[PDB]
């Protein structure tokens, strides 16, 4: 809301800080991707800081952000404040290795995909196969980014799983709890 | 609606062993049809029963409650399609006693695959998908037995909604005769 | 809906004269009130002849289901249970509650077992009370299902974690019914 | 729902002929008016034979519940109370109100006790009047529950501060019922 | 709901014994039914008294006065018995029973208050509505004064805000004659 | 609602046997059709005995009210009118329409008189037609009220310009009724 | 609303942040961004956080709480009107010695609120989570007020409204600001 | 709405130390008014501030945020009622610097007791009742101090809604002067 | 809407001391009109101000905020009715500087009594009735002073909605002149 | 929409675009534009394009009286449709300078309105709308040269005119042919 003429977020973007503070939908992803591409074009070596306070959102919107982070040359540090849940915790784990952080009282939640399907049996089968493939894709990447096996990630996401920042570090979702 | 000298018109027909299925098939309709079938069997276990069907279909489990009761009881159940028998309605039409399944000449018969829905976690969507796929296999297997068509042909012919005339339904094996005037 | 000559009965009242009770809907307090009243009435008419309870039900209220369950176990007549269509959730619990040896399903009937569902809103303390209550309810259901099926409580817990759909033949193998009724 | 041969009764009317009243819903003014009328009718038919009140109820209006409570205490016949399913809130209050020695629950029935719920909107003065009224109502309920259970008022106050779910066996130990009815 | 052995519903069966059950809000339909039952019972026997059970949150003031005036008009005594709650026009009808024959059960509640209403429109119309509801309050207070023995000034003070009474307090107030014990 | 023994009447049918008609609602076409039919039926049963019309009504449709009014004036029996509760608008018009000397109100009944209400939308020409119609309707009502009360048309016009609430005693002084019925 | 900058941007130039609404993720995002911006402008000067808030999301509140504790400047907190629920938690989170309330401001403390629907297993997970959240809040309130965890648990079982003077006696603030 | 660099009309008045309170008082309005008061004090801690009030009232805690800020800052805050000051609006009118509280001649002032609501368990309703009763005592005590009336008189005079003319508000002590043309 | 640095059309007219009242009168509209009047007085306390009125009326207290501000400030406020001035709109039309109240020839002026509502206990309805009756007396007294008609005539003429042409409004004393082309 | 916005750019050339229903907001804007243009130059004429289904009669008369009051001629040009108060404003342009494009439509009709309440109030509303119709017909008679009786007959029901018929009727002076 406040102005500094920049709004406060535009002012932070000048210092290569991107604030992800909402549900992740296509509009949010389009804006975050555009900010990442802009920052890379301004300086391809300096790293970028992505703050995450997000309950999650669209899996495809989340993957648009995820792939852009992996594509660009700068390191993207990720910093969880408040909560990173679902695709939010997936993006937290996607930051540059060694540069994934959470503040001490931040929460991290991991779970399996949610969705819906209606229609003929054939269509329900297509939707089920699609969401199951999506879960396998997410688990495989989380395995690579955390060092946990795919079987452990599958077991640990069967139901909603809430982690403290310290537990998220032990799990491999972040590298450090940021102390004051 | 009307009363006859006192029965409503449907109660009067039930006295002559006629059951009128003229709506969507839900649990209340199935509970009533099953109860009428059991009552008629208890009144006379040898005389057959006449089930008129004008129905767009409805709940698959409600339809199977009626289907299994028809197969369970001793009397033959003749089935007579007037208007339309679609989805579980055409399944019940095909379930009548062999040789005693009829449609009137302008009645329509429609066959299709099951419809349903699922929401929730991936695991729950998978459970719902497996369930509706097993339900389709169960329906196709019975339709194969009652029509003489192979399961593969029934699967192909129900992939999309398939509307049949009474004459086509007879050629298909869903009914035995088109009832002429 | 239809009426039958005799005075006059609706079709369900006519079946009740032959000791048949039709459970063909979701189980709520009104349905349980009616089923319990029919069971008590039939016992008062004849305490030795058995009763036939047809079940086509997606389930419903757990406490309404237990009102029916306890009445079945309380009265002197045997209650045979016959699943047509579907017995899910408290419906499959009542199916398994019939007199041992007299629990049936028709060949294409479906049986579904699952864990309790519920909700809670309010202060942390209130959510804890609701969670403890629904967890105790699940343990109570599993313990009775274990007794009526012969499966261990641990197996019932594993098999109800997610919705579990059984064919009539599988329900017999599981111990939820005694026989698949053939034509 | 079903009808019974005799002329013709619905199932509840048939049970009422045997002095059985079925309370199987939320308690509102219409339900209380019907239950009170049935109690007065049964007393007028025979002032000595007792009456059987089955309770499966989540509770409801406190004043409707007290209409039933006071009628039970007023009439000459004993009123046995039998909990099936659940007796919660004013339902458990009416369960505890049955004739001493004749209050029962089936083994898997649940009993829940709690404090009154209500609401108030308006000027500070009006909110104060509503608060005083609901606090007096709670004291009235606790005092009667103390008399009918033998627990002290202080224990009832502590045990109803939050929703308190009891098994039938716990309800007997508490003094809300006299016996768990076994098969 | 239930039927009794031709065939009566439970309320019709009680009406045969001269019992009328007022168990709802008082609107024009309820008043029309209660008035009709009172006239019917008087026509059946003009000497035997009538029993009016009251469990009511109140309702329309004019519907309540239709019942009130019919009670005062007919020859039989009308006993009134509060169970549960008699609030607003319900407590007014409770106090209207035959003197000496107004009762409440021990845990019944009685609530008295001033009239409620609404008005919208021109200043002139709001004034007409205000004058009407103020005259209605004076009419109610005057009758309550006569039936309870309290002064009009005390009734006015005691109804300014909602006033909840126990059965024992309602007896002390003069709204009923006796708390009915078991 | 209640039924009375004899065959079987609802309470209103039982009163109609004694030539009592109960007008206890808003006056719409369905109510007027029923009241007119009852008046014609009672005249056909006995053309000399009078009829008793109880009125507790907020009013309603002017044309439905005139259907009742003209039927009262047409038939041979006297129709006594008795206001209980409230007779407002077309209700007070029908109260004043009873047989002269046989129009009553109970002591706390209220009588309200006012001018017609209505609405109109559309072209100027259509609004003019609707205005002329409702003004003619008011003149028709005032002329009849003048005849039945003995007040001049000018006084009735002044006294109905705004809603005018009368006590039973004031309604008698006005000429809308003949007597306040005392106990 | 008014321009001078809008009025809030003008106050932010003097290191004043105005928290005047329910605390949701958007509000927390903005407050955190303002705190980081002010630290980057000057890491030594303190910051003034005015609080008039009925509370809101617990995780949004902790985003603000952890940012306050993380940055180098002291954050003074000043309650005007009401600080309830996570609002009173943030009031108590200000730099020790620099937590204030105006004399007629109200402070309310309570336990977490939430909801859960679904299978028994899911309700259990939600109950365990909200109970752990309450323990986390109580432990921090104990540290910031000097009251024991058992006293905070007892005093938050039901909604507990405090005057500014009572909030000072409790340890939620350091001083009632007089005129 | 209109513009007068560029200011909207309210921003232009704020440059002359005029704050316009012309709506219900909620948390957003209080946040803005408090911010304007702090800004004006920072610009000049000696010149007084003019607060125009046309408000039906609103949140009691939002009103106290404004009230305490007025009492806290160094400048005098003159208050000027135009139209209506009701409920927390009349409380803020009475809160202006003593001698500098005004109403225009046809402005209305209304005083009343707090309004609120509560739902839930008896214990929770009791907590809400105690809270709103303490809030009323706090308001009455301050109104007593600012008007010179006793707390008992304020309690009696706010039991029901009490509408005052500007002249009556001056006689009551809620304002110091009726502003004449 | 249109722009003319850069002003919207209303801001451009305000530079020439013209205020356009073209809507229902609520608290937001009154707050804006009052602010414009105070701003114009501060710019020049001698030049008069032109208030165009096309308004169906609105809140009585919002209308009195504008009325009292007009009477308070030093400049004359000319009032010019275009289209319609009804209810508080016609009250503000009559409030312009004497000799400087105008209507265009086909403009309409409507006068009536206050409208309002009340719900609740008898005591509360009485308080609301007394308040709206006092409000009507206040309006009638001022209209009497500004038109030269007696209070009794204004009371009779506002009992029902009373529509006046511009020429009739001049004869009545609500305006001084019909503005001719 | 496009960028001055396009309408502000046309207003610089003394063109006002009336392209919507006529309500109080539209009339206030059109009146303000007319007064502004007169103040800029009291001799040059003004061009008012009209594509409007009509709207409020009093809002329409605010525009009508302002047109007649100001010194510049106001040319009126109908494109698309001028119906009800729209056709009234079309006929109100400077005599000789009222135009329609060849496929534009002009519709004339009687006033529409509504009334609810007591008989006395319905009578007041009926008298008011009948006086409004007489006022409109009298002005249309003056601006078209048709008698009041003919205008009354021709507006009893909705009456749709082509541009050529509107010229023959006297509502416009010329059908504008292509350039
Ligand atoms: O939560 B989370 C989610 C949701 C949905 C999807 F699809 C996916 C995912 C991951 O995380
Ligand atoms: O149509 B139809 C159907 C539907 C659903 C299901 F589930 C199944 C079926 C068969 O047919
Ligand atoms: O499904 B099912 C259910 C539901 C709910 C509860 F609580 C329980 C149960 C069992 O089954
Ligand atoms: O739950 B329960 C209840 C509710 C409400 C009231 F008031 C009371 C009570 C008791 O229980
Ligand atoms: O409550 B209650 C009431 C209401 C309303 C009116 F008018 C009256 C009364 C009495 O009581
Ligand atoms: O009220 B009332 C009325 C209404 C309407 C019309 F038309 C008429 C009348 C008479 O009364
Ligand atoms: O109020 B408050 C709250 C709410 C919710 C949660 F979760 C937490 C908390 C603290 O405070
Ligand atoms: O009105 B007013 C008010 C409301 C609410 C609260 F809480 C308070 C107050 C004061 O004024
Ligand atoms: O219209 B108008 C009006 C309305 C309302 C009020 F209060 C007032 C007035 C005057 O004018
Ligand atoms: O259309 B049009 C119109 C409408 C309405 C009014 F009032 C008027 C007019 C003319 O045209």
């Amino acid at each position: 809301i406040p102005t500094v003429a920049y709004d406060i977020y535009s002012r932070l973007l000048k210092d290569r800080i991107i604030m992800l503070g909402s549900q992740i939908d296509d509009n949010v992803a389009n804006s975050i991707v555009s900010q990442l591409l802009f920052l890379q074009a301004q300086d391809s070596e300096k790293d970028i800081y992505l703050y995450i306070n997000s309950p999650g959102g669209s899996v495809t919107a989340g993957f648009a952000i995820y792939d852009t982070i992996q594509h660009i040359k700068p390191d993207v540090q990720t910093i969880c404040i408040g909560m990173a849940a679902s695709m939010g915790s997936f993006l937290l784990a996607a930051g540059a290795k060694g540069k994934r952080f959470a503040l001490p009282n931040a929460e991290v939640m991991i779970h399996q995909p949610l969705g819906g399907a209606q229609g003929q049996a054939t269509e329900i089968e297509i939707a089920a196969n699609h969401i199951l493939k999506t879960r396998e894709k997410l688990n495989r990447i989380l395995s690579e980014r955390t060092g946990q096996s795919i079987e452990k990630i599958q077991q640990d996401t069967d139901r909603d799983n809430f982690l403290t920042a310290a537990e998220a570090k032990e799990y491999g979702l972040i590298d450090e709890v940021m102390e004051p």
